[PDB]
């Protein structure tokens, strides 16, 4: 019926089929496609038409000082389309319009689909504040509210624990092999048995029984049999011990294994590999007063500590005996409940009880560094990890977006498809479009690569699209089927010129006449920006980009005649790459900017759009009027090491007419790089190519490419000094505010940390150990007083300062 061409739009929509059973050795994934039915109407019952349909991009934070410096008199002015208008930064926009009059109309802003429309001071709109930042002109048509009906939805035993190892079985591959069982609860290996080693063939058969030393009863919620196969460990799958109805897991079982690349979130997923064909199996069975003062001055400095040093037993012994002292500190929750033995029935039963009266984390103010930190891979019991979620329910949807990536992304944590973290990002998604909009290409992103968790992603995604309205699923069915033409394109255009040449007429031929042939998709909404669609491409401009990966460079017109400019939206589309990392670095990025806007400093950070969109693909946004240092660079002096420093201010003079254009950009350049110093450094991606710096023509510096991250501390060159003149007085400025900034991030090092690890676990596998994730520890000057960390950043700078181009030049020797 259409009912199944319905689920077939939503399989198609998400690039995986949630009604298939062909990978399952149990009913949680279908559990929790049922599970979310009421979570989905729930919301959707829930929500307004009118706000849903509008979705009024809106913040609850004050404005920061940097944009009250840039106000009149209280006179904020919005031109209607066309009359200007005075208004007050309180005036909400019901009175803004019943002013204007002397009905219904509702303000939506010229070019985007973008409405000022709430009982909200235009002072709290993010379009006005981008306007304010930028020195723009409100510019708003008085159009008439969206139809709310275009949102409507389609309704709808004290015996200890045995595992029988009977064997292993591959087609693949004199070695030697064992198998290792380990009863994990959060990365918490509770016991451990091998069998004993035979040798490595096709099928090797075990017949044994591995006894642990844990009882039934003591085996917590979330524990997972890790089965894993050495030779070096070769493969590993998961089988969780308590399923999702609280059964203790029985019978049968084979298990096709994961293998091993020559730590990470893959290692920890409940699902099997689907290749059947290829993939090594195992099969298994299972049948069954108060403190004194040295002690509390212990366990202020132990919670004091940060997310990374580890707790020695002592410590957790500490912690543990002091439970109830570590309760009224939030800051402790994360050591306390990590200092648990989650193996023992009788403590966490008293862990359950403690969490029961925690008046002190429920009134506390949301901490996301601590919210995060127990979402994180340490943490299985479902009950600590709701609290984290608890504190995650205050935020408002700006702040939901600030974190939505890494949220999404910390669902792989979860030890269940069904979490109390995915039904929180499922209801806020389904309360406003933006988050939705971004919920979906995060959950299709990782759906489109992940086998590893693509299964419980497109559950949640389906959840998602069952409830966000038919006009949001045009929507999604047109951006998919964009993108998909495109990569079409950008594929088979890199097949054309594989390697050693640069552009081929042959090579711009072809790229014009597919694109030429392709349009005949009439508008899309760019997903990077929802609130902007494209219409036709610029088939004249868009070009291949003569990297590599030959990515393709492609501009369309803004689909939106109330558009004001006629700038076209730019877009890369690149294969070969995995932009998870741009995302993730992205996102990361966009918090700093948010943790320096707590603090009333702009370092004109350009965090460019970035959404991968399937394996090694992805798009990327273009930043108009920008171009690489090392092109200025080399414009001047080309194909030499020579790097003259004093051609970055001659190009910023030649692109700007008035010398008090020059004097912004160069204020702007001043902040940016600042901004970039301190970002990149504590990242630890400071360290970067003159090609892979770029800036607007109007002085905005930014950082693309945070994949190829490979000496020094950051990119300050002798250039952008010239630029910035070497002392001189901006670059006392430069320091101010570097120090500023670096001290504002490292009154957020708890967040930065979790963030840093968490990107290390979920991005890209690499190393990720314990020692790359020290090094932002370090970065951050942890256990330091302020006075030492602004020495070490100006140390950083003149470290910067020594070595010139010699890092630039060895950059250049070596590309
Ligand atoms: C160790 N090793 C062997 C490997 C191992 C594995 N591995 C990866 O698998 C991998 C994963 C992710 C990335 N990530 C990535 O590549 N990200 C990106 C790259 C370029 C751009 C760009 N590039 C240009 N061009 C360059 C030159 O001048 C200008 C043109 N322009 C723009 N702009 C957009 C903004 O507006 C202005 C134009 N963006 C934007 C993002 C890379 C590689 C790491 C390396």
């Amino acid at each position: 019926e259409e009912s199944q061409a319905f689920q077939r739009q939503l399989t198609a929509l998400i690039g995986y089929d949630v009604t298939d059973v062909s990978n399952v050795h149990d009913d949680e994934l279908e559990f929790t496609r049922r599970g979310l039915v009421t979570p989905r109407m729930a919301e959707v019952a829930s929500r307004d038409p009118k706000l849903y349909a509008m979705h009024p991009w809106v913040t609850s934070k004050p404005l920061p000082e940097y944009l009250w410096k840039k106000i009149a008199n209280n006179c904020i002015f919005i031109v209607i389309h066309s009359q200007t208008i005075k208004v007050s930064p309180d005036d909400t926009p019901g009175a803004i319009l019943q002013s204007f009059f002397t009905q219904d109309f509702v303000l939506r802003v010229c070019g985007r689909d973008e409405y000022l429309v709430g009982e909200t001071p235009i002072k709290n709109f993010q379009w006005v504040r981008h306007c304010l930042k930028n020195g723009e002109e409100i510019h708003v048509v008085l159009d008439t509210p969206p139809d709310p009906a275009l949102d409507e939805v389609r309704k709808e035993c004290d015996r200890k624990f045995r595992v029988k190892i009977r064997g292993i079985d591959i087609p693949v591959l004199d070695l030697t092999v064992f198998v290792e069982a380990n009863i994990q609860h959060g990365q918490q290996v509770l016991c451990q048995r091998r069998t004993s080693p035979k040798p490595f063939t096709e099928e090797v058969l075990w017949n044994v029984w591995l006894e642990f030393s844990i009882k039934i009863k003591d085996l917590p919620k979330g524990a997972l049999l890790n089965l894993q196969i050495y030779c070096q460990l070769l493969y590993y799958v998961n089988l969780l011990l308590i399923d999702h109805r609280f059964l203790l897991r029985r019978g049968e079982y084979v298990l096709h294994m994961w293998q091993i690349s020559g730590f990470n979130a893959d290692k920890l997923t409940s699902a099997t590999n689907p290749d059947k064909e290829n993939s090594m199996s195992i099969s298994i069975l299972l049948d069954n007063a108060e403190m004194p003062n040295q002690l509390r001055k212990q366990l202020e400095a132990i919670i004091a500590t940060d997310p990374l040093n580890p707790l020695t037993a002592e410590d957790k012994e500490l912690l543990w005996h002091f439970r109830y002292e570590s309760l009224k500190h939030p800051k402790a929750y994360p050591k306390l409940f990590s200092s648990v033995k989650w193996g023992q029935q009788e403590i966490v039963a008293k862990t359950y009880q403690l969490l029961a009266r925690r008046e002190v984390w429920d009134q506390s103010a949301l901490d996301v560094g601590l919210t995060m930190q127990l979402l994180d891979c340490n943490f299985s019991d479902e009950n600590v990890r709701a609290i984290a979620v608890q504190k995650l329910e205050s935020l408002e949807d700006d702040d939901v977006l600030h974190y939505l990536l890494q949220l999404v992304q910390a669902v792989k944590f979860e030890p269940y498809h069904d979490s109390a973290l995915a039904r929180f990002l499922l209801k806020r998604g389904l309360r406003n479009k933006r988050i939705g909009h971004f919920l979906f290409w995060f959950l299709r992103s990782e759906i489109a690569q992940s086998r590893h968790y693509q299964q419980r992603f497109a559950v949640i995604l389906e959840a998602y699209l069952r409830g966000c309205g038919t006009a949001m699923l045009h929507d999604f069915t047109q951006q998919v089927q964009v993108i998909e033409m495109l990569q079409k394109v950008t594929l088979d255009i890199k097949s054309l010129s594989a390697e050693k040449y640069d552009v081929s007429s042959q090579v711009i031929s072809q790229l014009k006449q597919k694109l030429e042939n392709l349009q005949n998709p009439e508008s899309f909404r760019v997903p990077y920006d929802p609130g902007l669609k494209a219409g036709a491409l610029a088939i004249e401009k868009c070009k291949v980009m003569a990297s590599k990966k030959k990515p393709l460079w492609l501009e369309f017109k803004c689909a939106d005649p109330t558009a004001l400019s006629n700038e076209t939206i730019g877009i890369i589309f690149k294969h070969g790459d995995d932009l998870r990392q741009d995302m993730l670095i992205l996102q990361i990025l966009r918090i700093m900017e948010s943790i320096w806007e707590t603090e009333s400093l702009d370092l004109c950070l350009l965090p460019y759009g970035c959404i991968s969109t399937g394996d090694k693909i992805g798009m990327i946004e273009i930043v108009k009027d920008a171009t690489t240092i090392a092109k200025i660079q080399q414009s001047t002096v080309g194909n030499t090491g020579a790097f003259k420093d004093e051609v970055l201010n001659h190009w910023l003079k030649e692109k700007s007419p008035t010398e008090e254009k020059f004097q912004a950009a160069v204020e702007r350049f001043v902040y940016s790089c600042a901004g970039y110093c301190v970002a990149t450094f504590v990242l630890g991606i400071g360290d970067r190519h003159n090609d892979n710096i770029m800036i607007t023509e109007t002085g905005n510096l930014f950082h693309i490419d945070f994949g190829h991250i490979l000496r020094v501390p950051f990119v300050l060159t002798p250039d952008f000094l010239f630029v910035m003149g070497t002392t001189s007085p901006h670059f006392q400025k430069f320091q101010d505010i570097c120090v500023k900034a670096y001290l504002a991030l490292r009154h957020h090092t708890n967040l930065l940390i979790i963030l840093f690890s968490m990107m290390l676990m979920t991005g890209m596998p690499q190393l990720t150990s314990k020692e790359d994730i020290e090094y932002i520890r370090d970065a951050l000057t942890v256990g330091k007083n302020e006075e030492d960390a602004k020495k070490y950043f100006l140390d950083q700078i003149e470290v910067c300062r020594d070595k010139g181009w010699t890092v630039q030049f060895n950059w250049f020797l070596h590309l």
